[PDB]
C-alpha cells in the first residue's frame, strides 16, 4: 500500500486479511487503485491482473474486495480496462486473464460491473508462432474463451445481460470468431474434435441472433473465409467437416453444405454444395488455393476430402480429357513440325524467298506455324504472368518447375527469328537448341490418366537435389585423382593429338592432359603396363581408384534405388493426382470456365437458397451413394 | 527417461526436480528441462559425452532422442553448430 512491492507481493499472497482496512488509507490519502504508481513502468499491470494470475485452485477470495476497494475509490472503468504498455505483451485486460484461467466466477464478476469485452489483446505474444508469439487466439476475450474451449464462458458472452460481445466482431488482422478458431487448430483428435463443436455452436448462434448474413463469410484482411483459411493453411479436420456440414432445424438450416436430394432405399444421392469451391475465377476458389498453392502441408488429403475429388472427376470426364489429349496431340505435332523445318531448313541458313513450288511451299507451312505455335505460347505465358490472383497466392513460376521452358523456349524462337531475318552463321544455333528444349518439355508432359511414368518426381528431386551434389563430389574426386596422377606421371614427336604423353614433363595447358587422363579412365580399359617406370606405388593407387570407384558407386547406386522404390509409395501416386489436378485446373483456367461448361446446378429457392455463395440458385453437385442403414 | 523427466511438487522435495514447469498460457507449456548435467562445458564428464561418443553403448540412438537431448543437439546446431 504504501509502495507498489509490498502491495504486489500482499495481492500474490491472496490473503484478504491483510487487505481490510488498507481501503481507509486510499480514500482518505486520495489514492485510487488505478493510479501509475500501483503499476510497474516496464508493462503497467495493476493488481486486479496480479490477482488473478496468482489465482489459487481457482480460488481468490479477494477479488471481489477488490472489485468492491475499486469502485470505492470512484475509477472502475479504468481500472478494469488496463492494457500492458509494454510490447512482449498488450491489452490483456482483467478478463483476458480471467477467462484464461479456466474460472468462469471471477469472469462474471468482472462483466457484472462492466468488463469490457472488445480489448484487443495486440500483443506480440499473441502472433501466431510465426510471427514471434506463442499463442493466437483472435484477439477477442470471445475468441479468447472459443479457442481454448470454453463453451460457457462464450454461451455467457454471448447473452450477457451487461455489455454484449457480438460474434461478428473481428480483430485487427480481421479474424472472426472462426478464423481464429481455425488458426488454432489441427490435425489431431480432441482439437479437431472440440474446434468442429465449438465452430459449429458459435456459427449457429450466430445465425439465430442475425438470420440477416451468415457469420462465416466475413473475410479477413487478406480476404479469405474460414473454410478457404482452413484450406489455405492446411486444417484436414476443420476444413472436412465445414466441406460435410448439414443442419436440421430450419432457422439455421440454410448454412448447411451437405444438403441430401432425395432417397430411393439404400441410395442416397447427397448433394454436396460447393458454392464457394469453385467461383469460374470471379473470387478465389477453394480448389485453386489448395491445389495451386504448393506450400499446404496436407495438400493430397485434403484434396481426396469427398466433393474435391469427385469433382475433378466430373471435370475430367467433361472438357477435362478431351482438352488435354487435343493439346497434347497439338504440341506434339507442333514439335514435329519444328523438328522437320529446322532439318529441312535451307542449307547452311542463307534464308531465301523460294517459296514456289510443293515442296518449298511446304517448308513454308511448317516455318509459318513452328512460329504461330510459338507465340501462342509466348501469349499464353504473359497472360498467365498478368494474371495474379492474390499478392501472396499466385503462381509465381519464374525460375520454377516448368513454365520457365516455355518461356525460354518462345525466347529462343523469336531470338532465331531474328537472326534468320539477319542470316547470320553459327547463330541459328539456338534452333537447334531450341529444339532440345522443346523434347524436353514433352517428359513434363504424360501426367494424366494411365499411371504415368514417374520421371517428372525424380527429374524434379534430381535437378536440385542430393544427386546434384552427389555428382559435384564426384567430379571433385576424379579430378583430384586426375591432379595426383599425372603429378606422379609427368617425368620424340610422338604425332599424337595432344602435345605429349608426359615425357620428361612436356606440360602445356592443364585441360589437355586432365582431359586426355579423363577420357582414358572413363573408358576404362587399354591399361598402362610398360616396364620398371617407377614402383608399383601408381599402379596400386589405379586400382583402388577403380576399385572403390566400381564398388561403392553401384552399392551407393543400388541402395539409393531400394531407398527410392520403398519411398516410392502411394505418396508417389499422390503426386499423381496432383499433377492431374493441376492439369484439370489449368486448362479450365486456359478457358473462358463462366462458359455454359461450368458444374451442375440444384435447388432454386427456399430449400436450397442462402447466401454462402452465388446466388439461392446455389450452384450444388450431387454425389451418388448407396448405405444399408 | 524417467531421471531426466522428474517433476516433484512437494516444496520440501520439490528442489531436486529436472523438468520444472515455466509458465503456461492456456494450451500451451513452456517445460523448463534442468540439464545441468547433460553438459559441463567439459568440467566434469556430461550425459550427452558419454551417450554419444562412447561407441559401446547399447541403446545409443533411443536414449539420444528421450527429449531434452534432441533439442539440446538441436540448439547447438541452430547456434555455432551449423554455421
Amino acid at each position: 500500500v504504501f509502495n507498489r512491492p509490498i502491495l504486489f507481493d500482499i495481492v500474490s499472497r491472496g490473503s484478504t486479511a491483510d487487505l481490510d482496512g488498507l481501503l481507509s488509507f486510499l480514500l482518505t490519502h486520495k489514492k485510487r487503485l488505478t493510479d501509475e504508481e500501483f503499476r510497474e513502468p516496464s508493462t503497467g499491470k495493476t493488481c486486479l491482473p496480479k490477482a488473478l494470475l496468482n489465482l489459487s485452485n481457482g480460488r481468490n477470495d479477494t477479488i471481489p474486495v477488490l472489485l468492491d476497494i475499486a469502485e470505492r475509490t470512484g475509477n472502475m472503468r479504468e481500472f478494469i480496462n488496463s492494457p500492458f504498455r509494454d510490447i512482449y505483451y498488450r491489452g490483456q485486460t482483467s478478463l483476458h486473464i480471467a477467462i484464461e484461467r479456466r474460472c468462469k466466477h471471477y469472469v462474471e464478476l468482472l462483466v457484472a460491473q462492466g468488463a469490457d469485452v472488445h480489448a484487443q489483446a495486440r500483443g506480440r505474444f499473441f502472433q501466431p508462432k510465426d510471427e514471434g508469439g506463442y499463442f493466437y487466439f483472435g484477439e477477442l476475450p470471445l475468441s479468447l474463451a472459443a479457442c481454448t474451449n470454453q463453451p460457457h464462458i462464450v454461451n455467457y458472452l454471448t447473452e450477457n445481460p451487461h455489455k454484449k460481445a457480438d460474434m461478428r466482431r473481428q480483430d485487427s488482422r480481421g479474424n472472426t470468431v472462426l478464423h481464429a478458431l481455425v488458426a488454432i487448430a489441427d490435425n489431431t483428435r480432441e482439437n479437431t474434435k472440440f474446434v468442429t463443436k465449438m465452430y459449429d455452436l458459435l456459427l449457429l448462434k450466430c445465425s439465430r441472433l442475425f438470420p440477416d448474413s451468415n457469420l462465416e463469410t466475413v473475410l479477413n484482411n487478406d480476404g479469405l473465409s474460414p473454410l478457404m483459411m482452413a484450406a489455405k493453411t492446411g486444417k484436414i479436420g476443420v476444413f472436412q467437416h465445414i466441406i460435410r456440414r448439414e443442419v436440421t432445424d430450419e432457422d439455421t438450416r440454410h448454412l448447411s453444405r451437405k444438403f441430401k436430394d432425395w432417397a430411393y432405399g439404400p441410395v442416397y444421392s447427397s448433394l454436396y454444395d460447393l458454392s464457394s469451391l469453385d467461383t469460374c475465377g470471379e473470387e478465389v476458389s477453394v480448389l485453386e488455393i489448395l491445389v495451386y498453392n504448393s506450400k499446404i502441408e496436407n495438400r493430397h488429403e485434403m484434396l481426396a476430402v469427398e466433393p474435391i475429388n469427385e469433382l475433378l472427376r466430373d471435370k475430367w470426364r467433361k472438357f477435362g480429357a478431351v482438352s488435354f489429349y487435343i493439346n497434347v496431340v497439338s504440341y506434339l505435332c507442333a514439335m514435329v513440325i519444328f523438328t522437320l523445318t529446322a532439318y529441312y531448313q535451307p542449307l547452311e541458313g542463307t534464308p531465301p524467298y523460294p517459296y514456289r513450288t510443293t515442296v518449298d511451299y511446304l517448308r513454308l507451312a511448317g516455318e509459318v506455324i513452328t512460329l504461330f505455335t510459338g507465340v501462342l505460347f509466348f501469349f499464353t505465358s504473359i497472360k498467365d504472368l498478368f494474371t495474379k490472383k492474390c499478392p501472396g497466392v499466385n503462381s509465381l513460376f519464374v525460375d520454377g518447375s516448368f513454365q520457365l521452358l516455355y518461356f525460354i523456349y518462345s525466347v529462343l524462337v523469336v531470338v532465331s527469328a531474328a537472326l534468320y531475318l539477319a542470316g547470320i552463321e553459327a547463330y541459328l544455333a539456338v534452333m537447334v537448341f531450341a529444339l532440345v528444349l522443346g523434347w524436353m518439355n514433352a517428359l513434363y508432359f504424360t501426367r494424366g490418366l494411365k499411371l504415368t511414368g514417374t520421371y517428372s518426381i525424380m527429374i524434379q528431386k534430381i535437378l536440385f537435389k542430393d544427386l546434384f551434389r552427389f555428382l559435384l563430389v564426384y567430379l571433385l574426386f576424379m579430378i583430384g585423382y586426375a591432379s595426383a596422377l599425372v603429378t606422379l606421371l609427368n617425368p620424340q614427336s610422338n604425332c599424337t593429338v595432344p602435345t605429349y604423353p608426359a615425357c620428361r614433363d612436356s606440360e602445356t595447358f592443364s585441360a589437355f592432359l586432365l582431359d586426355l587422363f579423363k577420357l582414358t579412365i572413363g573408358m576404362g580399359d587399354l591399361e598402362m603396363l610398360s616396364s620398371a617406370k617407377y614402383p608399383v606405388v601408381f599402379i596400386l593407387l589405379l586400382v583402388t581408384y577403380i576399385i572403390l570407384t566400381f564398388v561403392l558407386l553401384l552399392n551407393m547406386l543400388i541402395a539409393l534405388m531400394g531407398e527410392t522404390v520403398g519411398q516410392v509409395s502411394k505418396e508417389s501416386k499422390h503426386i499423381w493426382k496432383l499433377q492431374w489436378a493441376t492439369t484439370i485446373l489449368d486448362i479450365e483456367r486456359s478457358f473462358p470456365v463462366f462458359l455454359r461448361k461450368a458444374f451442375r446446378s440444384g435447388e432454386m429457392v427456399t430449400v436450397g437458397k442462402s447466401s454462402d455463395g452465388t446466388p439461392d440458385r446455389r450452384w450444388c453437385f450431387r454425389v451418388d451413394e448407396v448405405n444399408w442403414s
